This record gives structure tokens, C-alpha cells and sequence, in this order.
RNA sequence: AAAAAAAAUUUUUUUUAAAAAAAAAAAACUAGAUACUAACACAUUUAAUUUUUUUUUGUU
């Protein structure tokens, strides 16, 4: 709805139910909501930037990791900056609430790719990643 | 008494050569070309309180 009232109040609900209910729709839907949000940080406003890397979470527990994973990391070849910083950010909130260790893998095999754009994304997501965990990390 | 199958030692010349033990670019000036960095900042902001300033001049 572009907008931002909308936006921002409507995140918090479809997170809400994230937490709540997640079995309710089901898997292919939560997607549909992965690629709109995913679309959606690209918005000025901030609180928006922070529900909606904060909802992937709350989807990452619903669905699994590795769907939503692939369809973030397809995001960090995009050129402009917002788009990367709040991706890489979702892949420490996946990390975190899904496990590193579904998460991990997958973002060291990602870093390989020769893009320079990636393997900072690539080098942010794992700072983020580090301290959303915060004591674990040793291993 | 006279007519048939197996064997060993010591001395001498050379032709199509090689090897490089490991550091380089500059700098300055002036303009142009393109990538990128900071969860950078980007719509809410406003219900106690200091820009509110004048030769004092508001009466039982």
C-alpha cells in the first residue's frame, strides 16, 4: 500500500501472528510475504526498516531458514545500500532465532561468489550474526 | 682270442653445456571518469517553563 501507516502498523500485525499462529497459513503464503517485505525496506522511514527485518524472524521460525535464506541472499547482488545493510541484518535474525548453524554454511559458501557487493554483505550479515549470539559464538 | 656313448682361467678411449639467489611503481598539479563506505539522516515534530525585547504606568 505504500504509504507508511499502513505499512508500518500492518508489519506489526502480520509479525504478530508470526508469533501467535504461524501454522495458520500456510508455508506459501508466508513466502508471498518474504518477497513483499523483502521489496518493502526499501522505504525512507526507519521503523518500517526495523519491523521488517525483525518479521523475517518470526518467519524463520514458522517455515524454516533455508527457504527464506536463498530468498534473501538473492538480495545482496541489488546495488543500493539500504537494500544490502537490512538483508545482512536479516541473516543475523535468521541465524539467531533459526540456529547459526542452518544459517552458517550457506553464507560461507555465499561469500565465495566473486561480486565484491556480496561478500561485504557477506562480512556484515556475520557481524550482526555474532552478536544477536551473543555468548555462543565459540563454537 | 679279435669289432661301440661325457670336460675349466686374466688387461684399454671418448664428441652436442650451464647460472637470473628472487622487488618494483613515481611524486606533484590541475580538471574529468565510476564504484563504495556509516542499521548515517529522510515525516513526524507541539500541553508546565525563557527570542517575546521599549522610553515603569491598568481605576474602592
Amino acid at each position: 500500500n505504500k504509504h507508511r501507516k499502513v505499512e508500518v502498523n500492518t508489519i506489526k500485525f502480520v509479525g504478530l501472528i508470526g508469533k501467535l499462529a504461524p501454522t495458520y497459513a500456510p508455508p506459501k503464503e508466508w513466502m508471498r510475504i518474504c518477497f513483499e517485505l523483502l521489496e518493502l525496506l526499501k522505504s525512507t522511514n526507519k521503523e518500517i526498516r526495523r519491523s521488517a527485518n525483525a518479521t523475517f524472524g518470526f518467519i524463520a521460525e514458522a517455515i524454516g531458514p533455508h527457504d527464506v535464506l536463498v530468498a534473501l541472499l538473492n538480495n545482496l547482488k541489488v546495488q543500493e545500500r539500504q537494500l544490502r545493510v537490512c538483508t545482512a541484518v536479516a541473516i543475523g535474525i535468521v541465524a539467531k532465532v533459526c540456529g547459526p548453524y542452518n544459517v552458517l554454511p550457506v553464507i560461507m559458501n555465499e561469500y565465495t561468489t566473486p561480486e565484491t557487493n556480496v561478500q561485504n554483505g557477506v562480512l556484515k550479515a556475520m557481524s550482526f550474526m555474532f552478536e544477536y549470539i551473543g555468548n555462543m559464538s565459540k563454537d
